[PDB]
């Protein structure tokens, strides 16, 4: 505990110029009420959900009787689906995702960066939980018709759908019909996704740089008039440190990478670890624990301060509220 | 009035009270405050590509063949010299902010809107270029969705030609897909259009994609002079528009747009503290709707039912 | 004038080398006293409202009487007003007589397949989707939007708002072919306005190709004003090379068959 | 399949045959292969040598780090080679196509076509397809190296094929047009393929009964699953599998490709 606090405080002291600014303007965001997360299949994994291979894995054995490429992981399901019936891949589904699955601490540290919007391609309900209990209610959109009846203004937006009216094919976005047809069967869902990505901050954790969903979002990105967005935060916790070349690459497609193997040292298979450093550098950033010296705290108060330079007198009780 | 007018009134109001009522102000609007019309201009282009002086694709053909012929220094110019003008607010601006809408998206490129709304104080972030969707300061957006003479009374800031209008999805697919998303998460009115526009037949066709009943029906307030057939009534409806008329209405002289608009616009602002309630039946529902949520407490407090009340 | 020659002679070059191909639009069939669209919308209107034109309405108003009044009103209409047998004007025997390679035609009526029959040259007759793959011969007559072979059906036909709409989702293949026909091939636009619907639509999809890619099609304008000067350079800039039968010669304002033969006989006598 | 080797024959006898060559049939005659062009590019990239998007990403991770000048210069390199005809060409001709579809951007079936004496218009840029002057099309959809060894004369990374139609509007109209129009045999082409994918989906669009259903010529040493074959059957691909036909090695594509194209031809 104390001892991961003075690592996170070392990594901050040494950490590159580029990752400080990023962290700063996540955490502006964070302060502006105007930062959305992105999260992918990864955080739902660190609470060990049932990740898709399986499920592929499973398809296959019903195909072939025996145990993967890009193609594979959407065709497989759809050779099911077509093959046989789709109460079977139905079934399939419920007998593999009808589990109740704890809400890793990284659901934690993204609901108290206080995220305007969660735009998701998970179809469990982790993220459901985790803002169910820190009191904060978000207005859950999995399929079409909850895009109009939105209760409140934050948006909880499960872009693949989800199992909340039933663990069936057709509430979810899983099989290559599905991706092939999504902008026709999802208009309002993928219009909504774009607008939160244009007015927000948005920042992606739990994605591979190359997966289908993030590729897809830099397609429509490079649509949009150069220097007409913000690009996006992507919060990469690969194992390895990124290349450089991958690195350039993917910034000029738009994205200011945060790669957790680069800001500290962790085993192979510490995904856990890895998020939680990113997670933990942007929350103590929030919560001001690396600031040490007096150019940093007068610069902090003053933020807090200046503001009110333009009234006249402002009660202590009201001073309380201003330093949260 | 007409039952489905009544019930239109009803959720509009409705909307407008929840802060989600979303205004779509068109050309008619600025018309009625003698803002120059866009057929001055196509006979403008005309006299300069032409001796002297149309059909509807003619509006934009014939500023795209100004364009394309004259340069664009030309086509700048006249626009300049034409739309660089002041002109009042309608008392119809101020009614549909009295409203209060969550939104003001408009087809106008002129600020007309812009200064009702800082004359009458409320602060929407102005969105009229591509730059601006990421850039809006509230959550509360005045969207130009044909781009406006902000930066300059240039043709490149605004969708006029043939040209813009066939490259606008490429131009504009921040602003559009904030349009498409805003109609979406909102009650739409639409004001200032004829049911013949072009704006509004592309949102009926972009509508005809969506789910059967993801979406919830704009209204729209036909101000024509004369009242709506009751054919065109279907056929429109179908397509996903609530038509109020204000022809309907009430009678007004052909020319005198001002009475037609300020009717639908006072019967909904008049409507706003209306509840709606003449028979008992109304009586025990409204009741009801106000005391319903509270049969989940276990008791309340005599002093707190006055807020339950308002 | 010189760019007009040196256009005969390139209409005349493709018809000697087989690959011209004829676009026929609406004013050949008008020729020969074919019920024109508007008279339709006009019955239609008069069905509507009782009592009888943007570019919309023409495509609205069979519209809203398809979705108001059903469709079995809509093809009884059609049956009435369309089947009529009605001569081959000679503007129809001077195209066939050009030895086009192909005849693209947005009408819906038969008189280029009656006029085909006569002349004893047989083009494989494509106008629904099951046409394209069972193609008896290499020649095509492509009705792009249908015809009424299989019965006096809208749904046979694009003639209504929604058909347009949906023309590149209900006509895949069709569209496609009269394309690669468009790209492969020699064009000529006979029975067109410069402010015609299709002719505009594919000025789009040429202006959505890559420059110098294509040849520019011919546009022969039986308009009786002159093409103004601006109009024609507009119009030359994107993609077509008109040649004005009302500049060629002095007509009255509504003798349309002579200036068609004008341009046609020009061409035939040039051959 | 012997009702299959009837249709084939008869559209062949008919004239209107059309064979859609893919990356198998030049990987036979030696051609370097662009699993290799992506470990170039990877090493010149990284510097230690697939995912189906990793052989159009790597190549575009290359054109964007590097520049045009060193993707031109590792396609040159590479390209740049002489490799004979394999038989599989020469039966192909002998089955007397209309047309020949290729994704291939060599020079193996032009120089078979010089070979063979069948003059075949050679289409590879938006400029051939106007200037065509023959009715028969030798369409290479991907583009070639003709004009030069350049990576803007062919369809090798992504960004090439994210905006294929929008660069080659003419040729796909010409490659579509071709298939709706002509019976289409699909050889040395992968069931998972990535131009077979598009031109199912693109099939997909097309109304029931309208299309001729394409002929897939499949070489790959394990005979078809049924679950697949019939899967691929529905999508709208009559499969013939030449490792149901005969048992073959694992490495011997030669044999596999003969015991269909010469069981084809002398069926004629």
């Amino acid at each position: 505990s104390k001892r991961y606090g003075e690592k996170l405080k070392e990594v901050f002291l040494m950490l590159d110029n580029n990752v400080v600014e990023c962290i700063k303007e996540i955490t502006e965001s964070s302060r502006n009420g105007k930062l959305v997360f992105f999260v992918g299949a990864g955080v739902s994994t660190l609470s060990d959900y049932p990740q898709w291979w399986r499920l592929v894995d499973k398809y296959h054995e019903e195909l072939y009787g025996s145990p993967y490429s890009s193609d594979e992981y959407l065709r497989i399901p759809q050779i099911f689906y077509n093959v046989k019936g789709e109460m079977a891949f139905d079934g399939i589904l419920k007998d593999f995702f009808q589990v109740d699955k704890p809400t890793n601490p990284i659901h934690d540290k993204i609901l108290a960066m206080n995220p305007a919007h969660v735009i998701t391609t998970n179809y469990d309900n982790l993220i459901d939980t985790a803002c169910w209990k820190r009191g904060k209610y978000f207005s859950v959109i999995s399929a079409e018709e909850d895009v109009a009846n939105a209760t409140s203004s934050r948006y909880l937006l499960k872009v693949h759908g989800d199992f909340r009216k039933g663990f069936k094919g057709e509430n979810v976005v899983l099989k290559e019909d599905d991706y092939l047809n999504y902008d026709q069967n999802y208009p309002l869902i993928s219009n909504l996704m774009k607008t939160i990505i244009a007015t927000h901050t948005i920042v992606f954790i739990g994605y591979g740089l190359g997966d289908y969903n993030i590729n897809m979002l830099l397609n429509w990105v490079r649509k949009l008039q150069k220097d007409s967005f913000h690009k996006p935060f992507f919060i990469r916790t690969d194992p390895s440190p990124i290349e450089n070349e991958t690195l350039i690459y993917y910034e000029n497609k738009g994205l200011r990478i945060i790669d957790a193997a680069s800001l500290i040292d962790s085993n192979e298979y510490d995904y856990l670890e890895r998020y939680s450093a990113v997670m933990d550098l942007l929350i103590e950033s929030q919560e001001n624990k690396f600031i040490t010296k007096d150019d940093e705290v007068i610069d902090y108060i003053y933020g807090k301060i200046s503001p009110l330079f333009a009234l006249q007198y402002i009660r202590k009780i009201d001073l309380k509220h201003v330093f949260e």
